[PDB]
DNA sequence: GATCTGAAC
DNA sequence: GTTCAGATC
C-alpha cells in the first residue's frame, strides 16, 4: 500500500493522509522543553470552509506577541515553528494554505503543506506555546520592547515615517 | 498600455523599464539617509536570469541585520530589511524565476522584484542600515544577533530536539 | 539551482 | 477570503 502516487517535486507537495503518518513521530510527552511550554490553545479542522478554526484555552495569551509553539496531535509533535505575532494571525497565515491558492502560487508552501495536512488528519490540535522575554533596544533615540526584529521594527519606523512625508509607498513596497 | 492582461493582484504586474519609476521618491529627499551608507550594487543578469553583486563598502558584507533601500537612477525603488547579510537577501530575490512562479515555489515579491528589476536593466544601488543589536537571554544563555527572540528561541529548541531524537519533526523542514 | 517559513491585508 | 515578505537548503 502506496503512501501516494504522484511523484513529488518536493516534500510540501505530500499532504499527510492520517494520523498514522505521525506514528514514527516523537511524544510531546518526551519533549525536553517541555516544563517551558504551557497549552495556549487547540485547532478545530472544518474541512468544509478549507480552514482551521481555533479554541482558546490560555485566554491572557491570545493576544500576546512573539512565541515558539508545538503543534500535537494525539500526542505526536507534527511541528515546532514560532511567530512575532499572536497565534491568532499565525493560524490565520496557515489558513491561507488553500488549494486555490497553492494553484495560484500566491501562499506559501509551508502554509499549504500544514494546513492540508491538518485538515486531511482531521483531528483538533493541541497548541503548546512559550513567549520568551523581549529585550528593550534602541532605535534613533527611541526605546522598544516587542516581538521584532530591530531590522524589522526600523523599516518599520523608517516606511511609516516616509508615507507621513511624501503621502505614498515606495513602488517596490505594498506591506508596511 | 503599461500591459495588456488583467492581473490579479500587484505583483503580477511587473516594471517596464526605468521609466515607471518616473513618480518616485529620490534618494535625496529621504530623512533617514544619515544614517544609510552604499553597501553595494546589483547589476542584471538577463541571460541567466538573476542579480549579480558588486561589492562597495566591502567591510560589511557580511553583516547581518539591516534595512536596505534600492536605489535607480536616484529613485527609490524599494526599502527592505533582512536578518542575514545582503548577499543571502540577493540570492532570495534570485528565487524570483518565472519557472518557480509557475511552480509555485517562490515568493511573489521576490518574483516582482527580480523581474521588474531585470526588465528596467540597470544597476541598483544598495544603501544600508545596521541597526544595534541588543543583548537577550534564552534558557540561561545570552544572545546578541539579528534574529527575533522567538526565531532565535525556535532555532535552539529544534536544534536541541534534533539532539535529543536525532529527527526534526515531520512537519519542519527548515531549521 | 530551487525550496521553505511566516507576515500582512 | 487572499496576497505580500523574506529565510533557507
Ligand atoms: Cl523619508
Ligand atoms: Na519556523
Ligand atoms: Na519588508
Amino acid at each position: 500500500h502506496h503512501h501516494h502516487e504522484f511523484m513529488a517535486k518536493r516534500k510540501s507537495d505530500i499532504i499527510l493522509k492520517s494520523v498514522d503518518d505521525l506514528k514514527d513521530e516523537i511524544d510531546y510527552k518526551d519533549f525536553e522543553y517541555k516544563e517551558y511550554f504551557n497549552l495556549l490553545c487547540e485547532l478545530v479542522p472544518n474541512n468544509s470552509l478549507e480552514k482551521l478554526e481555533i479554541n482558546a484555552i490560555d485566554e491572557k495569551n491570545m493576544k500576546n506577541e512573539g512565541l515558539v509553539y508545538v503543534f500535537v496531535i494525539q500526542g505526536k509533535i507534527f511541528k515546532i515553528g514560532h511567530s512575532i505575532t499572536p497565534i491568532t494571525k499565525r493560524v490565520q497565515s496557515y489558513n491561507c494554505g488553500k488549494v486555490e491558492y497553492r494553484k495560484n502560487g500566491t501562499c506559501s508552501t509551508t502554509n499549504y503543506f500544514v494546513l492540508q495536512s491538518l485538515l486531511k488528519i482531521n483531528k483538533i490540535v493541541q497548541v503548546y506555546a512559550f513567549f520568551p522575554e523581549q529585550p528593550t533596544y534602541t532605535l534613533f533615540g527611541k526605546t522598544y520592547q516587542d516581538s521584532f526584529s530591530t531590522s524589522k521594527r526600523a523599516e518599520n519606523v523608517i516606511l511609516e515615517n516616509f508615507i507621513k512625508n511624501h503621502n505614498k509607498k515606495p513602488i517596490g513596497c505594498t506591506q508596511t
